[PDB]
């Protein structure tokens, strides 16, 4: 269908047991390349790209629709409905964790579990909340994006990925990041960095597994604690001894076994 094509949907396997994987800003479904091999024997695996990813048609990026994270949640529900999926485990990386959470408020019946990787409900600091960023520094970031997108990508990618700056993962993320149309990257970056999902956390009913690197440029460890304390569902936190915002791509040996444990085992 047109929705599935537009999001580059891939479905691997069949049967009831289903896992759906959603990616974060700057990357695409390829971020899951080290996880998927360990899932396909036990699950029907669904991969898709967020609208606005470099692998998607920019003509389909409706700025009004995606001005709130709910637009992405509607896309996710649409994909699940089109594929006739009545229940899944959802694994959400970065912004996709919150997209899955929002989708679960509208259709909790569609999700049995949410596994979050590098999630945050709020990046901007206030006097009683640490998200990791002051507004002035976000403003500088947006300025840099608009000034020279390629130069910004080259400087940002090693910081986001962490580890050695010359790594394959850094190069890969730099490529997928620059693959986004610059106006879409700027718009999406603003929408995500300015988001606030804190207030809806108490309404979540689907159990959540909260995973992150101990060193993550965009997610202070206190954010995992905040999610755990404020989510209205049963939840569990595991901070991984890894570096980076895309640790399933850049540090799979330490990160993949943790993700698999949380997928396979309930709280």
């Amino acid at each position: 269908g047109v929705v599935e094509e537009a999001h580059n949907v891939k479905v691997i396997g069949s049967g009831e047991a289903t896992i759906v994987l959603g990616h974060g800003f700057g990357t695409d479904q390829s971020v899951w390349k080290h996880l998927v091999p360990h899932l396909v024997d036990d699950y029907r695996v669904v991969l898709y790209d967020n609208m606005g990813a470099g692998t998607t048609n920019p003509d389909y990026f409706d700025f009004d629709r995606y001005s709130n994270l709910e637009g992405y949640s509607f896309d996710l529900i649409a994909i699940l409905e089109d594929l006739k999926i009545e229940s899944c485990i959802f694994v959400g990386h970065s912004v996709s964790a919150m997209i899955g959470v929002l989708a679960s408020l509208n259709r909790p019946d569609l999700f049995s579990k949410i596994v979050m990787i590098s999630a945050s409900p709020r990046y901007v600091n206030d006097v009683d909340y640490q998200g990791g960023f002051e507004q002035e520094d976000l403003n500088q970031l947006f300025e840099a994006i608009r000034s020279n997108y390629k130069a910004w990508c080259l400087g940002f990618a090693p910081l986001a990925v962490g580890g050695d700056m010359d790594s394959i993962a850094v190069q890969e993320f730099s490529r997928t990041l620059f693959n986004m149309r610059p106006d879409i990257a700027l718009s999406v970056g603003q929408t995500i960095f300015q988001s606030d999902m804190r207030q809806i956390l108490p309404f979540v009913t689907v159990p959540c597994h909260i995973l992150q690197s101990v060193k993550d440029l965009a997610v202070p460890v206190v954010v995992s604690e905040y999610l755990h304390a404020n989510l209205g569902c049963e939840s569990v936190v595991e901070v991984i001894p890894s570096d980076g915002h895309l640790p399933q791509l850049s540090s799979p040996d330490s990160v993949i076994p943790v993700i698999l444990r949380h997928i396979r085992n309930d709280i």
